[PDB]
Parts: C-alpha cells; structure tokens; sequence
C-alpha cells in the first residue's frame, strides 16, 4: 500500500508508553544480575516507573516481631528496601509501589502463591496492617523527602479478583484492605496518590464495584489500575513450559478502551487509568515471550496504546525472576525485554525503536507510526506482524514523504526471525539451558538489531522509500537531512584510491 | 577450486602477527583519546609491544638544561615518561622503545621533520648523548626493576637512510650514533636488547655495511630492523591528502624475504629481524587507509610475514597522529586500526580475526588460513584481495573439513565494501568532518562485523562449506562442536508457539 | 621492655593466614552488596579461597525433581552458581566447596537449621545424593575446565557434631554421608581434594573416630577440616543481640595445637588441617565483632595460627549474612570484616596491615610480628590486647631496629577505639539503624585508618622507635629507605617561603 | 574571642566563590590526566565554568591555511575543541572562553609567550580575525545548540597591559581588537556575552579607558575582567623557583572593590566584574601554591571576594599546566588546587569545605563563616592565616550556638601543617622529583583531611564549643541534630561486650 506523510501534523505522539516497566519480586532488586538489565533498560529504554509485588513479603524482610519482656512487638526492618530504592533512584526510575503481599507474621491464614510462597490471606489484625503501612510510607519519606515520594505510586494489592493472589477472591473484604491502605497512607500524607484496585481480566465490574464503593463511603481514589494479556489457558504444558494461543493485539486495546469507558461513567471519570501489568502470555515460561513475534505483537500495542491510558507495564523488563523457580535454561518464556547475560529480547528493540520517535504525529496506521523530532529529521517504526504460520509472508511498504533538504541519510534498524534474535542462534547453538562465556558473547552480538544505511537525493521536494518487511520484523526508519561536505575536500578523488572509483 | 582441508596439521601458526604495533609520537599517549584506543586494541588484539617515535624529543621533555652555579647542566625530567610507560603496562604492552629524536638543546644544527619539529641532528656532544641514554635506561631499571625492562626491545633512531629523518642521510655519522647508543645501554645492563638501523626501504645495502661495521669493531647488535611499504611515492596531492598507487602484498613478503637472507649471509647469521613499520602506504593522510581494501591487503601480510621475520608491527594501532598536523576530517587516511571516537576500520577486524586463529595450522594458500584450536574447533579467516577497479568480483570457495563433532555450529564475521565499513558510511553522511555525537555512534554500529550464523550436521566425518567473498571482503569462519541439549526439554515443542512450527 | 629486632630471621612467615576467608550462604553471592564486598576485600587482601554454606540448599536451586514420561527424574540447575562462581573467578577468589544442605526433594525429615531453614537430614536415598554430587563437580569441570576445578578443596557437610545442623548429631550416619560423597568425587576425578569432618569445638574425639573409620573402610581423605571459636554461650539475649564472655586468644591457639596433634597419631599423620571457620564469637549478632576489640584479639591469632595449620578461613568477609535474618541494624554483630555499604570494620584494617607483612620473620612475640620485604624495607604489626574493662591501659613498647640505609621513612597506621572505627562514631550518630547516605559516607571516611609519618636519621647503623598503643590498638608500621633526592634542588630554602623556614 | 552565633540570619553566602575555576592552555585539557583532575574537582567541588588561554593557540589547531589552485587559503580544524569542550561539558562544566592567543598563520610577528609560545602579536588582517571569530563561535552554535552557547562568557585576550602578553602594551591596539571581535561575536548572536580587558594589576586607568572606548564608539560590553595577585616580584629565583613575598588578604579584597567602584563611575555602572585569575603567587614555580598556608589565606578571600565581584577564578584547578615547562618534580609550586596522581592540595580543601556551607549567613568575621542550611544543621569554616615565621601560634575560638534540638553531632575537618598536608610529607620521603606508584599512594592518603566526631549535649538550649586551630589551619565543622535511636534497642548493654563498660 502507497501512504503519503504529511509535513506536518496537528496530534502529538505521547510518552505514556514508556511511564512504567513491571519487575520480579522486589527482593531480587538486590542482584547484581537485575540491577546489570536495568541500567541497559533505562540507558536504551528510559523508564519511568518500575512496578512488582512482594514489597511486604519476607525476603525483602520489613515486618516482623520480636519479642520485649514477653510480648510480640513489632519491628520495621528498613535494610533491604533502602538499598532496593536508593538502586532505582540511581538509575533515574521510581517505585510504582504495590502493598504486598501479607508478611507471615501478619496473616490470618496458610494460602500462600508462587514459588517464593507470598501470603494472600488477610491481616488477622487491620489495624496492625495499618500501622505497617504508615510506618513504611512514614520511613520512605523519612528517607526520600517528601516531595520525592509525593511523585510515587501507591497500588493496593494484586489481582484480587483471583483465588491464587487474595483468599476466596473476596471482593469485600479487598474493598476493606484497599480503604485501611488508603486512609492508612492519606494519613502520613493526604497529596500521596493511591489506587486499585489491580484485577486481572474477565471481570470489569469490579472497577464498577470498586469506584462504587469509594463514593458510597468516601474513601480515597487517585487512579485506577487493571492488567491485561491475551492468552488462552494453556493446550500444552511440558515439565518447563506452558504454550498458550493469542487473540490479536485489537482484544487488548478494546480492553484499555473498555476500562476506560468504565471510568469515565463512574462517579470519579477523571481518574487517570495505569495498566500494571501488560504482555501477550501471562505465565513465565511461555516461550512466546522470546520471539520476534512478541515484539511485532507489542509494537502495535506501544503504538495505541497511550490513546486510551496513562500507562501500561510491560510486565517484565527482565528474566530475573522466581514466581515458577529459577529459569531452567536461557531463553525460557520468562516475561523481560532483558534475558540473563544482559542479552536484549527482541521485544526489547521494539520499546529502543519506539525511543526514537518523535512528539510530532506525522502518520498512523495498524502497522507503522511516523514522526517528526525537533531537528526535522523524521522517525518512524513499521512492524509486520503475522500470527499464522508459514514462511516467506513479507509485507511491502510504499512510504512518499516529504522533505525540504535536497538529500537525506537513512538508517534503518530491523529485528526480525533472521537479525536481532538471539532465541534462532540459541537453537542453532543446541539450546544450552546453561551456556559458557563465549556462547553468550555471540548472543549478544547476534541480539544487535541488523543496521543498513543509504543516502538518497530528493526529486519534486520528495523521497519515496520502498520497505520490505520480512514475517514478525519490526524496524526503525531514521531520515535525516544530508549536509553534504563533500566539496569543502578540494580535490577529494576516491579513484586515486587503489580499487575505487 | 576445491580445498581439502585436512585434519591434521604438522606446521604451527606463529603469534609473531602481534608481536608489536606502531603508534603516533609518545607524548600523544598521554591523551585521553590515546587511551581509549589503546585499551579498544588490548582487549580485542593483544599486542605485546608498542613502538613509535620521540621519546626523547621535547614535548616529552626529558633532556633539559639547567643553570646551576654559573654551570650549563643537564636536567632529566621523567615527570611525563613515567606516566606513559605506566599506562603501558596497566595495559600489558611494553614499549619497543627507539631512541630519537635530538633533544634541541642537545641538537648540533636546525633541520627538523614534521609538524611537531623532531630534530633530526647529530648531537653536539656525543658524551651528553650517551649520558643521556643512560640516565633515561638507569631510570626505567629504578623505576620499573631490572627484569622488566630486559624484556623491552630499543631501536636506535629512526630512517637513518632518509635525508628527512637524518641530516644527509649520513651513513657513517649514523653507524657512530648508534655504537655510542648500543655502547651506552649495554655499559649500564649487557642484558638489554639493542639494535638498528631502522631504515626505509630502497637501500638495503645498508643492513649489510651495518652488520659490517658492527662485526669490524665489536659494536654490540642484537636484532635487525627494516620498515616495509609497498606504495610508490603520491602521485596527487590536495591540501589535504597524499594519493599513491600500491604494488601487491607479495612486494612486501619479498621485502621481509630478502632482508633475512642478507642477514644469513652476514657475520651476525642468527640475529632477530623486526620490521618495527608496516602498512600499505607511508603516508598518514592516504586515504587507503580507512578502507576495505587496506584489510585485504593486510590479511595476507598477517597470513605470512612470520614465515620471515620475528615481528612486523603495524603502523599504527591508532589515527592519534600529529606528523602532517591534526587531523582534518573523522577518516583522513591515518594509519591507525582505530579512528577517532575509537571507532574500529576494516584493518582492526582483519587484526581480531586473526586473534580467534588456532596454533594448529591445517592450511594455507595466498586468500585463506585454516586452524584448529585446542578444543578442537576449527578458525579460518579468507580475504577476496582485489587491487582492480570495476563492481562485483567475487570469489566462491567450497570448503572440506573433517571433524568427528556429528553436528556444528558456523559463526561468521564479514567486514567488506557494505558492512563493518564506517568510511562507506561516513560518506553517505555527506563527509561530515567534525561529525555529532549521534552520528559517531552510528558511525561506531555500522562499523561492527555482519554476523552469519547455521546449524549443519556432518555426513561421512565431513562438512562441506560452498563461501561467497565480496570485493576485498575479510571473514572469520569459526565452527564449533555442537552438544545438542534438546533432548533434555521433554516434550518441546516450537509449532505449540504463535506462528511458529 | 625493650626488643632488639635481629638484622637477619632464619624464618618465614606464612601466607597461610589468607588462604581462605569465610562467606554467608553462597545464594548472597547473587546479591550486589556481597560483590561490592569481596571486591573491596580482594583488593586490599588477598585472599585465596572462599568457604561458605548452603551450596546445594534451594536457594541456589541446583537439586529438583521433575515429572518425564510418568516418573519423577532429576532436574539440576546450574543458572545461579554458574553466576556465582564466575564472579568469584573474577575477583581472584575460588571456592572451597562445603556440600551442604541437603536439597529439600532429597532429605528424609524436616528438620532444618537457620532463617533460611537449610534442611539438615540425611537424604532419603543415598544413591541419589551421590549422582548429586557428580552432576555438580562434573558441571564444574564441563565449565571451567579440569585444571581450573582440581585446584579447588571440597569439604563434606558442616558441624556434624551439633544437633542444629545434623540429625541427632549421628556420628556413623555422617560418617556414610562422608563417604559417599567422598568416593563420588574422586570417581569424577582423582586430584579433587576432599575432606571432613568440618566439626565444632567441644567433642575432638570425632577427628580421632572419623579417621580410623576413613582407615578401616578405605575412605578417600585429603584433610581434616575442623572450627575454631572462643565464645562461651550466650549469658544474655536481647530481641536482636546475643552477648558472650571470651576466652584469650592463646585458647584458640592451643584448640588448634591440640587437633594438630590429634591427626599425627592417627593412621593419616601428614594430613593438611583447614580450620574453615573462626572468629572470637560464634554469633551473627554479638556486637563485639564490630569492635576494635576484636582487632586486637584476632591479629594475635593471624600472627600464629599459621605455625599449626594450613588455613584458618576467618568467618566471614562481609556482614552480607541472614543465618539470623536481615541486619536489624548498620553494626548489628555481623561476623563481616566489612559492614553494609563497604564500610571496614577493625578487624579489616587487621588483615591489610598483615598483607604489608614481608617474608622474612626478624622477630615475634604475643604483642608484636616484625619482617624484612624484598626490597630491604621493614614492616611491624603491634597489637594491644586488654580484655578488661576500663580506661588507659597502655603499652610502651621500645623497638631497636637495625637498617642498612642512614635515612629513614616511616609511615604509621593506627585503628584502635578513637581512629579507624565506624562503630564508636555509629554510637555518637545515635545509633541509626538505617542511617542516610550522608551518615554512611561520614562512617566510610572514620573508618579509615589514622596515619602519622616521619623522617628519622639512623645513629650507629639502627633506629630507636618508641610506641604508645592504647586501649585494643592495632597498628602497622612501615620503616623504608630514604634515597634523599634534595641535594639536586639547588637553592632550595622553604624559609623564602612567606611563614615558613 | 567567645562568638554568639545568632539563630536566624538576613544574608546570603553567594556561590560566587565557585562560578569560574583557572586552567592551564585548553590543548593540555586532551590529557588523560587534565581529565582525571577535572572530574575529581567536579565531584567534590562543582564549578560552573573554566577559565584559560589558547583557545587560537596552534596546539589546539583550529586556524590554519591552505594551499588551494594557487592561493593560501582559510581552513578551521575543530577536531581537538571538539573534543575538549564536549569533555568539558560531560563534567558539567562550561567553557568561559578566552579568545587568544595569535595563531603564527594570521600573527603580524613574531614574539611569543611561555614555553609553548603563544603569538602575541596583532593579526596581520583583522578582517581575517573577525572570520577567524565568526567561524568558532559559529561552530560552537552550530554543534552545542544556541541555548547553550548563550550561557557562556567569551573575554577577549590576556592582559595586553603586561607587554609579555601584547606586543608593546599597546593600549589602543587592543582596543582595536576588543572592538572586532565583540562585534564579530554579536553578529553571530546578539545574547552572547563578550567582554574585556582581561587586565593585570597596577593599572587600572586601562579599565576607566577601555569602558570610555565602548561608550563613545558603541562598542558592545557585557562584563569586566580584571586578575588579581598580592606577589611581589622575586627576590630570589632557583633554576626552578620563584620566592615571592606575599600582601596581606586585604589587599586583594581591597583591589576587587577599588575596581568595582571605578565600574560604578564608569559609563557603564551596572556591568558585572569577573576576576578571571586569582592567587597569592602569579608564577607556576613558587612552593607557596603547595603549602597549608596558601589554603588559608585564600579562605579569606573565599569568605568574602563575592562581596565585590560576580566571580573570581582560582588559578588553577589542576598542576597540569606548561607555562614554564613541564614540572620538575610532584610539588613544584604550582599554581593547581590538585597536584599530579590527582593529589589534593591544602587548598583544594578550602574549597572543598567552603562547598558544604548552607545559603543562610549566620556570623562573619576575618577569621570564619557561619551558615544554616535547609535541614537545619550548621555548617562553618574556620581559619588561622598566620604569615609570620615561628612555631606553634594556635587560635582559640569560642562559639555560643543555639539548638533546641536536645543533643548534636558534630563532625570537624581539618587540614593543616600536620594533617591534610601531601607536602609536608613529601619532604619527609626525600623530595622525590618523580615518586613510585607506592610513595603516590601514601601521598594521597596523607592528603585526606583529619577528621574528627563527638556528640554533644545541649545544656540550656545552648552548645559550647571550644575549637583550637593550629598555625595555617582551616577546619570544616557540621553540627547536626541528633534523632537518638538507642531506645529502640531494648536490653542493650555495652557493657555486656569484653572489655566495654
Ligand atoms: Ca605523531
Ligand atoms: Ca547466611
Ligand atoms: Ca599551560
């Protein structure tokens, strides 16, 4: 198809596809390994926000008791997350906070979830919960200053509306823990922005419910937050992986824009809506995540996303991860733009390539995004995804555009099955669960996006650029004006090079 | 033609290729950009030694006078050496030290070279001279200990044979400068390796009347050393560049060749022979430098100079250069592997593919080098040498290599006129000539080698590569035992995948 | 009194005293914190080998069961210490092997040990825990390659003896586990040094019963390992400390003579002996090992230790440590040379001060080890151990020491209660549990030693120091050549400059 | 002298004092390093911009011709500032440009300066000066943007009153200068801020002129330069000393404010006035630069030098500098804040300390500054400038401080003629000229400043401190509040540790 760019555009391209990035428990925020991904992530990537569970839980290691004379007393122990967050505001990102799970000390019942077995009971006591919170939020500021902490998030819980995440999925008795949770962190400090109520789907009228019960009873409310994937219950499952079919990426965007909708009728319709967690398969070991397909797939969604939310969580931004045991081999479903080693994901250079897009909406459709940056240059990410399978399956693109400089340097970056994927060379390696050095380095080198340049002389104030994108390819197009030095070199001949003309 | 590549090898693929490398004049080490290059060139190419000019010249400013007690005399400042030899050896390369050129206080006339004045007269004083070198040897031993410095190498001056580099060209005032050098540095350790007449090419006469005199009158000699080129004198110049035709690779080789012969005719048989120069053309605003075909060219060399000589050190690891003034342009024709920003040429690629090569040498012609390493693995790099002007040329070559190994892994590198190639691009940029920061790096991207990698199983003992070379394509062939772990994913499946089969 | 330090020492001192240093559960090693750590120990000690515990335990994950064609089969998973042990090999360390605890899928009851419950029963099939072995010493040497792995140690279990970490400390059952494991690492490879019975203080009867069993059955051993503390039991507990008396240092020193002994009668008499674990407390909460008191006590024993046995593994490097869960508080009684945020403890400075030591012993009692380095210089270590309680208690010490120079250098570094300790200043803080970076980087720089520097002229070819150490000091004193260089500064007077003369 | 410090003050301590820092010629800022100084600086002193000569200097290599058909020709080499100001600004620091010296291509003769030998002689065509000015400062636009160029300040030449530095003092010669250049600064952009004369002491008549010249003749000026020194001329020289007699600190306060109120006559009253160099010695080979002295005496200035001007850069931040040759031994006298190995002077802790002061003025005198800062702590520093001979000479001071806060912190640090002090060391080893890396080592080490800490009880809403300093000292005290914590430790009893009461 022929698309014609406009010279200029009335729309601006927003940043919310980039304002927060989900994670692995936020005790794994004290490996070396995670803290190597996330500086990649926010030198390549900048995010942000960064968002996980287990902030309460036991490893991380805030709540316990301790015992004065011959009683239990509480005891806050700040070792672990001073660390964890002075890490993050290093690298430039601050905590999207999720209160969780319930410490052990804490919980009413034995239900527990994950391999690293957070507690999903209640608290046997709300106001000791309560007392928790404040002492948390009270220390971050502590800490922080309080205007660093007023820019957080504060999200109440996770997924509540499964058995697995809170006990019998009781929508009561979560409104309870969501209005101690607000109150409790409004009473340190009422600018503290708090929310939820963090539900997987299937199941929107608990946002409905939900907003209903903050009217009804006053209680706070500063965003809503709902998670999204497009995965089907598992067809196969081996000892390793879960395999899963997808709906296409229009399922997703018509669940941000119906949550969307939900809010806007509600008695609160200005209330900012954050997608916490994002990606197509929900489970951690479901290979899909290690493929140039997953980025084709997530590219769309960075496209549009932001039309309908203040932000969506790529749910995760590394492989360093525990919810099902430690990774059993290299590239192995687990949910990071970042596999172990450092080794970029193909989904990955598609959040790089959307990095270098401009705030200038020149063009969009269902398969490219074209931008202008502030120099004039252009930018644009074009993506070719095919969910069928079958080979050969390219896509051609006709894209006549628009330009005043008399010539134009073009860079085109492209991931694809072929370039910029590490998962093909690790299955040409023999798929080593546990590689040497050396087979790791030729990961790395293999995961750099495949760059090919061009210079090109405009005719008529117009360049037309004919792209082919191969199946699953995503590719960022750079074109910038050509100020050609060329005759300030006086008598510059490469024919009086040996073999050039 | 078929090459049968056998699998055994009696022969040994000498490291004589990185012995040594030349550099700019030593008071440009103490740059920062300097630095950068020479760590970029010790962690990817570890040379052992490093060789360039000035040492004793004045912006490293060791000889100074002085007036003390109505007295002229001599004053050593090692303040900048020091620093230098010590980022040397932080870096694990000793220097080849040569001994030049004439501090101007000790200088007998006025004829400099360069843009940065060496002073290329006989001292005034021959016994200041020689006080000079053992004040400056006498130091490195205090500094440094006595078994270090035994392992350094030191040539005495610089082109004596070139009225340029030495007043006259002055045989006999040469052959004199070098017994009181040669004398002086064996009067503080005999152990020290001393040598000459680092001459150009063109009048080799002079090796043989050297070893002459040194044989006549006892004058200590340890190694022989020569510089090669193989371009004529330029036939075109701009302000800004020096052209010159090349004669082939085999000029060179014929060089190294004949002047060990003239040292097996001589009364010094066994001596050592170091070409402490080598490239294409002498002059650092060529150009030819900074292309394909400079790698090419070079991968023959490196293929086969050690057949001949002890080391041949290429000048140099780094366009950090001031000869013929800074440099005007990002690619300028500079001698070095690495240009500024640290960006690697084709010739570094040829260089860190020669590092991946085995001991065990299996075969060899005039466009290839086969090896095997100690695990068994087998490294061949093979250049398409094209001196000729014209599109295409390419060279198909089938290769068959026996390895027990039932299935392989193929890692291949190419650095040609399209990929690995930063001056191809630098061009297309218009021939920006203090380019951004952004375009360095992309500069720095596109300069990496394209990656080609397969899986392929071995029938009969046996694999059989059919390669395709561009026009002055360099490539590194690596192909490694795969063992094959699938097995072990039980039930792994890719056709349970979204579009995957 | 006075010390007449002898010109020449017939003996050496041993580098036996950093051989080996002990860590917290290798799992840690993933942390950052722990590899800030090593690396600030490795640099300025140099330590050889690292002991520590829970390698086979469930954090680090290697040992699970997995469900193939309908049977439970083992899964090992190398993910995390193929980490671990690349950075250990990084930083110039390796690991001397304990294999413990027993994985959970593999032990036979459920009693454990510690806050991170390492299970502490024998495994259920004996068979099982041996193809464990294998799999692991088998997936070292597939990795780093035979050479690499046979210069490691491999100590079997830890404290079997003790009831906490051994089912009913069941002497013949250890002794089987022992074996088993034993036999399964030399049927990997024969030079893999294997050893036991790694027990506590108290009960030195099981060397003597561990050795003739080795000798009836004929067990492999290659050493006796065995743990060395000076703490009676704690006489007071707070929520978060355990307080305990200390016997003096020539305990230890007599603990480990007497185990000495104990293998020279046995059937194994030139048995090597690793004490793979010492401190004064056996505690990870008793305060006393922040002190400069602790200093003081183990200098002593660094002095000596190495005259009984091969290696004597301080426990530990790094307060990076959870046996008793998170540190509740910066100094806390961690058994660290180094605190939280790389902070250097007193003990620390202790073994920096050994490694200035030379080889040649001159002279040594129990308050003093005085050496000759290569370079002719002298280097002393002075400790001033005082155990009771209260105020002054000073040593004069007088040293006439002889130097072949007529010019000397000495530069003092002094840690003692006022200087070089981050735990009396912590104190004047009021004792901030989670103190801000502004504290941290006030305690680093308090932390440093005290430096004090002279010139002194010999009189009669020696030098007479006097010395003041205070209450629990320890302090290095280096005595070097002075090559006065101010004679060539002609003219030189400090008295033109304005104040001075 | 017993001070009381008043809670509240209505003054502002200015940063002043660290606007502008000296360097040596830019060519010198390509040294590793120049770097290594600028950025250690940087981190513990921020300075906003630097300050030095040779910008046009040929080392730098920006003006050259240029041999094209037949006719010389202009070419500008922005290779090396490039480099340099793109190092400047990653450090966070901007250029305060200073157009000179000649370039020898445009020079009208020959007389130069320095060992480098800057030309100082007008260009031969001024018209071609003008183009010389346009093409760098078009550059600078063209690569940093014109927001960022905008904030820098460009002062045309040095000190044409001093003949050295402009051929004859020619007065109106240099006006003719000033007025070419500030207009061909303003025709590239109209906000750039030019200005002069850049003048030396005793003869301050040039500024009354040079302000006249521009009114008359609407010659545009944006600020006053102007160096201050207090050193008389020699009155003995070494082959490499100058001793110099030093002014008291009045006399240069009192220069700065003699010059700002000719300003405040001038026809431009409101112009900002820059000291654009300041020390006590103006020659880089005066000891006085490396001693305690000279750290005290420029406290004072500190203290109070923004009273009087906008700005006054120290001369230098850094040894690394040429002007009269290459330093002959580690301290040499000169000029740097920071001595080579990256070695902090006593000076550079002047600044240092000064660095920690709060914005809120609470006391001023001669001899300290008493700041708030925003959490309410203390920050002073405290100086003894003695010029006279003699030993000891102590100073006591007596602070009366207000704090409610119950209990304080206090951290003191000094540095002095013991502590703090490389220099006083150095001598101790001998003079080196040319150290080892080890004697380096203990140098910088001894460089640290003492440090000293103790809580305090407020006794009546009032702390006491009583603070000696010795001769030449300054010292850095915080006083902070205490949030005593030691409550929350129930049971804990030092007591309880050997030794510990
Ligand atoms: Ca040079
Ligand atoms: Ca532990
Ligand atoms: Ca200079």
């Amino acid at each position: 198809g022929v698309v014609n760019v406009p010279s200029n555009g009335r729309e601006k391209f927003k940043k919310n596809w980039k304002f927060c990035v989900g994670t692995g428990r936020l005790g794994l925020a004290l490996q070396k390994e995670y803290l190597d991904h996330l500086k990649l992530v926010q030198e390549k990537i900048g995010f942000r926000y960064i968002r996980g569970h287990g902030l309460l839980s036991d490893d991380v290691g805030i709540y316990r008791e301790v015992e004065i004379d011959g009683e239990m007393k509480p005891f806050y122990n700040f070792t672990y997350i001073d660390r964890i967050v002075d890490s993050y505001l290093a690298l430039n990102i601050r905590p999207f906070i999720e209160f969780g799970f319930m410490p052990k000390a804490l919980a009413s019942g034995d239900q527990t979830v994950f391999y690293w077995k957070g507690n999903v009971t209640p608290p046997k006591d709300y106001n000791k919960w309560r007392d928790l919170i404040v002492a948390v939020v009270s220390h971050f500021i502590e800490r922080y200053g309080i205007e660093e902490v007023r820019t957080w998030l504060f999200e109440v819980w996770n997924e509540p509306n499964l058995v697995n995440f809170w006990k019998d999925a009781n929508k009561q008795e979560y409104f309870k823990l969501y209005e101690v949770t607000a109150r409790a962190v409004k009473s340190v400090d009422p600018h503290l922005q708090v929310g939820g109520p963090a539900i997987c789907g299937g199941s929107d009228e608990w946002i409905t419910d939900f907003l209903h019960f903050c009217a009804e009873r006053r209680v706070p409310v500063d965003f809503v937050s709902r998670h999204a994937y497009t995965s089907k219950a598992p067809h196969k499952k081996t000892f390793e992986y879960y395999y899963q079919e997808l709906e296409p990426p229009e399922d997703m965007l018509e669940q941000f824009k119906t949550v969307r909708a939900l809010i806007r009728q509600s008695p609160f319709p200005h209330l900012p809506l954050h997608i916490t967690e994002y990606n197509t398969s929900y489970s951690p070991i479901n290979p899909v995540h290690d493929t140039a397909l997953n980025a084709a797939y997530i590219a769309r969604i960075l496209s549009e996303g932001g039309d309908y939310v203040d932000s969506f969580s790529y749910w995760t931004f590394s492989d360093v991860f525990e919810e099902m045991d430690v990774p059993k081999a290299l590239f192995h479903g687990g949910f990071g733009l970042v596999a172990l080693h450092s080794i970029p994901k193909p989904t990955f250079h598609a959040f790089t390539f959307f990095n270098a897009l401009g705030d200038e909406l020149l063009y969009r459709d269902g398969e490219m995004i074209v931008t202008r940056r502030k120099d004039g240059s252009i930018a644009a990410v074009l993506w070719n995804l095919v969910m069928e399978k079958g080979e050969g399956l390219t896509k051609e693109v006709q894209l006549v555009i628009p330009v005043s400089e008399s010539a134009v340097f073009i860079k085109r970056q492209i991931v694809n099955e072929q370039y910029g994927n590490a998962w093909r060379v690790w299955k040409q390696m023999g798929r080593p669960r546990f590689p040497s050095r050396q087979a790791v380095e030729t990961l790395r080198q293999v995961a750099q996006p495949h760059v090919m340049t061009e210079q090109r002389r405009a005719t008529d104030g117009v360049i037309h650029l004919s792209i082919v994108l191969s199946k699953n390819e995503v590719t960022l197009i750079e074109i910038e004006q050509v100020r050609d030095e060329t005759s300030t070199y006086v008598g510059l001949d490469d024919g009086e090079i040996t073999s050039y003309s």
